[PDB]
């Protein structure tokens, strides 16, 4: 499923990012420099 954090959550969706990146998240070209920490990091302290 995949919801850390219910990421496809509580369904109102307004469609009410911004227009163009729709704030894509910081730079996020894609999901790029970043993706070592997660999965393997919090495995051991899973909350």
């Amino acid at each position: 499923y995949n919801s850390g954090k219910l990421e496809e959550f509580v369904q109102g969706n307004l469609e009410r990012e911004c227009m163009e990146e729709k704030c894509s998240f910081e730079e996020a070209r894609e999901v790029f420099e970043n993706t070592e920490r997660t999965t393997e990091f919090w495995k051991q302290y899973v909350d």
